[PDB]
């Protein structure tokens, strides 16, 4: 569809210096919209957009920035969300609804899943166009669960996944191969003691890379 059709041109733009020309924002913003609708993704392009906004303040677009941040969150445990934050100055992070979105992201990063779903205005406008947003968040939660639990109450897992019906819960248990025993078996103890990072860490290389320009 549209994402695949724009992909080549955007990739070429990102390979050169035109990526620094704000005249190309109209094209990059439509690209972001397509990522949301088709549930496609391109971090490099999104960071380039944020960079263009930081360098050309008058072009700052609230909706596109919010979608970039929300999509970044759908990519946790990766460093996407943190990198985007590095590309938005304090003044803009403090503006509605960027402030609210960062707050929600904070709940996810700190793994307060119940609090996340509670604070999440389910009927939020920006979320409607972001296809698969809720399920993507669940994948991250299951990633964390697979690392931090050996066994877990069936009721608790459904709560953490956003208050799912038993039928919906079954979908996620099936996806990661979890099965009920007496509780849901997640991991053996000897396997659980292995240290596994919950979220990826940024470093000098990745950060200096985006800070270069």
């Amino acid at each position: 569809a549209m994402f695949e059709q724009m992909r080549a041109n955007v990739g070429k733009l990102l390979k050169g210096i035109d990526r620094y020309n704000p005249e190309n924002l109209a094209t990059l913003e439509r690209y972001v919209e397509t990522q949301a609708k088709e549930n496609a993704y391109d971090l490099e392009a999104n960071l380039a957009v944020l960079k263009l906004y930081q360098f050309n303040p008058a072009f700052f677009q609230t909706t596109v920035t919010a979608q970039i941040l929300l999509k970044a969150l759908t990519n946790l445990p990766h460093t996407d969300f943190t990198l985007c934050k590095c590309m938005i100055d304090q003044a803009h992070q403090e503006e509605r609804p960027i402030r609210q979105i960062l707050y929600l992201g904070d709940l996810l990063e700190t793994c307060h899943f119940q609090a996340f779903w509670q604070a999440l205005d389910e009927n939020m406008d920006l979320l409607e166009g972001i296809t698969g947003f809720e399920d993507s968040v669940r994948k991250f939660i299951c990633h964390v669960v697979g690392i931090t639990y050996q066994h877990i109450d069936r009721w608790l897992l459904a709560e953490m996944l956003g208050d799912l019906s038993d039928s919906q819960l079954k979908v996620w248990m099936s996806k990661y191969g979890w099965s009920a025993d007496e509780q849901i078996f997640i991991c053996s103890q000897e396997e659980s003691i292995k240290p596994k990072n919950i979220v990826e860490k940024i470093d000098f290389d990745s950060v200096s890379s985006i800070m270069a320009s």
